[PDB]
């Protein structure tokens, strides 16, 4: 993530969130504890929504765009993060066991999207897809954060297909100006 | 009653332990007597990622929201008997035989009592601040999810904001013009 950079996502950004009417952030991957930083974000409109701060963090293991990046490694790099960091359970729904998370992220690079089902927090759902380098090395993740009174279980692929449309917008915007 | 920002500030502490107690985002709201409307004037919010974020100078509808609702159980029958109501929702009270009803029991509980009548997903309780005439001009309320205000906690709710608005009264009282 750069400045011209940064100005390109943001209409795209706005553009999501219009689309999908929920909040959307921009993160990029902390290397210390893998975490995802929150750099952007354009909030809805509706009275409840997602409404974490700028240089909020979203952990590695249990928010849409912590699994998103943590999908892109190999599973000995996992298997090793996983061995230093732990996996703290934010809700009941934290992914804790390394095989379930590892099944995961397989499904994640699957499908082309992250989903957090209420792992960070309760009522919270997030869908994530990472952005891009000329290495393939992912350097942002796009999410998409709501309640789950409204992103409701038959809008999941729906509301990953525009999550995965975004993110792909700045892997080409950045193919192009790089 | 009148509030000013250092009548806001002297009441500040009351808002925010309330945020502190219920968890939940704490909205202090004035009622226009010339358009009857519930105008949010202060705000603390919780720090969940999901919460309840109106503007500051968000309105919240009469019939349809805690603050409303709790300005409307304030007036005489017959003022309340005396055009259309807008559906927010399915649980939006457009029946004015179930309106009354609910503002009914309203006076008996001490609170209103916005059931997702606003906006899907979104609870709220609130009660109303008198002034030195007795005359109700703000009301407090507490607005947050239905994953987080579940039925186990709206009596409790209830208590937590009847409290508050008490010593918001109180403290107006004795720092009138101000």
């Amino acid at each position: 993530m750069s400045r011209n950079l940064l100005a390109i996502v943001h209409p795209i950004l706005r553009n999501l969130m219009e689309e999908s009417g929920e909040t959307v952030n921009m993160a990029v991957l902390d290397q210390s504890d893998h975490e995802a930083i929150i750099i952007d974000q354009v909030q809805c409109t509706h009275l409840m929504r997602m409404s974490a701060p700028i240089g909020g963090k979203l952990p590695m293991h249990a928010s849409g765009a912590g699994k998103a990046f943590l999908a892109q490694l190999s599973e000995e790099q996992v298997t090793k993060l996983l061995h230093r960091k732990g996996l703290h359970a934010y809700t009941h729904a934290t992914l804790v066991s390394p095989v379930h998370l590892k099944e995961d992220l397989a499904q994640t690079r699957k499908r082309g999207y992250s989903f957090d089902d209420e792992e960070h927090a309760l009522g919270l759902r997030c869908l994530a897809a990472c952005i891009f380098d000329e290495h393939r090395e992912p350097f942002a993740a796009i999410s998409i954060s709501g309640p789950i009174s409204r992103i409701t279980d038959d809008r999941v692929t729906e509301f990953g297909a525009m999550v995965i449309k975004a993110a792909k917008e700045v892997t080409l915007a950045y193919g192009g100006m790089r």
